[PDB]
């Protein structure tokens, strides 16, 4: 081009450029004040415009990595603030850039960000919308140094639309708060997946990643040819590798190439790539990334023809094992947008074991003659779990359905921490209200994506402070066997009851003045604690104690002497409840 900055600036826009540079610097210099980044931004935008004007102006020829490294190395307190990172400045590119990557702290000290009052928030927004949004863009980016910037920028825009709209509403809090919470989760969800869709690539290798990729792509581009899906799966694997390595530029560039590629051969790949492909440079891929499944051909053959009716099956499989197996996934995946990707992998794996254990036996056609029957029970397990858990979710509500999971898992692994159980059981419940509202055709996929993060979250906590070998069994198992492993946990007969504690079961009228999502957690904490005390309690006995409590809480929060009623009836409840169990 002659000048990268000039070109990036030109096809990015001043607004987005200023935003991305800010995020970029906040991801490395996680400890410099906000006003310090604002200075650098202006400084780099000034330079950028200098190059837009004259392509041959000072340094405009330098590459973006070099320019970026110099501005980084000009920070005076670099060595005093980051120390070892300052040594990176002594080496030259590419060694210098590789050195900054290695010193990018994944999770720093930084205090938890707190949400101020809607009023001060809206007033700050109104008074000076820009430093209000940029300041927080800064707060988020320094705490999540691996979050793809363009992505973090999409969230910024959404946060903007929530303030513009709600700070102008009658009841601001009632408008903004729900939108903010919804953004937090979606944000944390997006982050978790990115960390997950790196760790996986680290542990299980390229092969397993590609497998996951073929299934996922053919499920969405069912009309594309297998050769096209292979091409995409390849480029797609290169993208994640780089993006995971942390180099933003390389990552962003590879993602752009891919998106332009898909859009040119658009006709050859999905038909639903319409709007996405006419959108600006910055959103194209993020759009392609969420595009819905194209419709499937409907004029499609049967799999058993090419994969079971032995017309030279082993002769085709030995000729190129992975390609053939890849072809299996493609065919099976695109006929089933309703299966979770892992289920597709379990089938593909099951098929693989058969071909291996069959093709080395006299007459093959009859050894693997009935594989599709091998599949049947693999497909049903997840399906039965869905509708079974979804019907329970309708009978009870999100909350009561939450208490049910609570009793179910506290019994599975009583060893686990009470606060951890409450949180995991809550997320699980949400996945229920977030997916059970879809038609059976899109439930399994939904559950899979939500369940994959909740399960990894659960697994990471257990990493730190281990508690059960069973959880560790599942957590270190194969990604394709992780959820089935958890589903296979049974009551812990071995478990020895926690000693009764008066304290843990005492309640003051303060619960009457606590928020909805606070009363619940305090009751749900008492529930876990109750089950850990009486692990042999029946669903009947437990419901009796829970009905007595539900009433007791009102009988006292609806009375004039709150805290007498809580200490008097309280002794009774505990006394009676203790006798009803044992
Ligand atoms: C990701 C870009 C954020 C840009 C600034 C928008 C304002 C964010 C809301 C401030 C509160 C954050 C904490 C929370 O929601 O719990
Ligand atoms: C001043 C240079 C900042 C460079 C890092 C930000 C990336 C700029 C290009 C944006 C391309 C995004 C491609 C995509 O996600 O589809
Ligand atoms: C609340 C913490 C529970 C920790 C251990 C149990 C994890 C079970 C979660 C995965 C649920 C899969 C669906 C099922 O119940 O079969
Ligand atoms: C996380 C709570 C989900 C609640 C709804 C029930 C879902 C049952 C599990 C289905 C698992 C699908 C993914 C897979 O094939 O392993
Ligand atoms: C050994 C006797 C312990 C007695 C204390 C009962 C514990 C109360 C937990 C029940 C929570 C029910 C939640 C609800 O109604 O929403
Ligand atoms: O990031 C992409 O370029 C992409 C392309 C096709 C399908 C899913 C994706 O994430």
């Amino acid at each position: 081009h002659k000048s990268e900055v000039a070109h990036r600036f030109k096809d990015l826009g001043e607004e987005n450029f200023k935003a991305l540079v800010l995020i970029a610097f906040a991801q490395y210099l996680q400890q410099c004040p906000f006003e310090d980044h604002v200075k650098l931004v202006n400084e780099v935008t000034e330079f950028a415009k200098t190059c837009v004007a004259d392509e041959s102006a000072e340094n405009c020829d330098k590459s973006l990595h070099t320019l970026f490294g110099d501005k980084l190395c000009t920070v005076a307190t670099l060595r005093e603030t980051y120390g070892e990172m300052a040594d990176c400045c002594a080496k030259q590119e590419p060694e210098r850039n590789e050195c900054f990557l290695q010193h990018k702290d994944d999770n720093p000290n930084l205090p938890r960000l707190v949400r101020p009052e809607v009023d001060v928030m809206c007033t700050a927004f109104h008074d000076n919308e820009e430093t209000f949004l940029k300041k927080y863009l800064y707060e988020i980016a320094r705490r999540h140094p691996y979050f793809y910037a363009p992505e973090l920028l999409f969230f910024a825009k959404r946060y903007k639309a929530a303030f513009t709209e709600c700070c102008q509403a009658a009841d601001k809090a009632a408008c903004l708060l729900p939108k903010l919470d919804e953004l937090r989760d979606e944000g944390k969800a997006s982050s978790a997946k990115q960390r997950l869709k790196c760790a996986s690539l680290q542990k299980f290798g390229e092969r397993a990643f590609k497998a996951w990729a073929v299934a996922r792509l053919s499920q969405r581009f069912p009309k594309a040819e297998f050769a096209e899906v292979s091409k995409l799966v390849t480029d797609l694997t290169k993208v994640h590798t780089e993006c995971c390595h942390g180099d933003l530029l390389e990552c962003a560039d590879d993602r752009a190439d891919l998106a332009k590629y898909i859009c040119e051969n658009q006709d050859s790949i999905s038909s639903k790539l319409k709007e996405c492909c006419e959108k600006p440079l910055l959103e194209k891929s993020h759009c392609i990334a969420e595009v819905e499944n194209d419709e499937m051909p409907a004029d499609l053959p049967s799999l058993a023809a090419d994969f079971v009716e032995s017309k030279d099956v082993c002769k085709n499989y030995a000729e190129a094992k992975d390609v053939f197996l890849g072809m299996f996934l493609y065919e099976y995946a695109r006929r089933h947008p309703d299966y979770s990707v892992v289920l597709l992998l379990r089938l593909a794996k099951t098929y693989e074991t058969t071909l291996e254990k069959c093709c080395a036996a006299a007459d093959p056609h009859e050894c693997y003659a009935k594989v599709f029957d091998e599949f049947k029970p693999l497909v049903e397990e997840p399906q039965n779990l869905i509708k079974q858990n979804c019907e329970l979710f309708e009978q009870l509500g999100e909350y009561k359905f939450q208490n049910a999971l609570l009793v179910r898992y506290t019994k599975k692994v009583p060893q686990v921490s009470t606060p951890t159980l409450v949180e995991v059981s809550r997320n699980l419940g949400k996945v229920g209200s977030k997916c059970c509202k879809h038609p059976e055709a899109k439930r399994m996929p939904c559950a899979e994506d939500y369940l994959s993060v909740v399960l990894n979250q659960l697994c990471v906590l257990h990493e730190k402070t281990p508690v059960s070998d069973r959880v560790t069994k599942c957590c270190t198992e194969s990604l394709v066997n992780r959820r089935p492993c958890f589903s296979a946990l049974e009551v812990d007969e071995t478990y020895v009851p926690k000693e009764f504690n008066a304290e843990t079961f005492t309640f003051h009228a303060d619960i009457c003045t606590l928020s909805e999502k606070e009363r619940q957690i305090k009751k749900q904490t008492a529930l876990v604690e109750l089950v850990k005390h009486k692990p042999k309690a029946t669903k009947e006995q437990l419901k009796a104690v829970m009905d007595d409590f539900a009433a007791f809480v009102e009988k006292c929060c609806k009375a004039d002497d709150k805290e007498t009623c809580f200490a008097e009836e309280g002794k009774k409840l505990v006394a009676a409840s203790q006798a009803a169990l044992g």
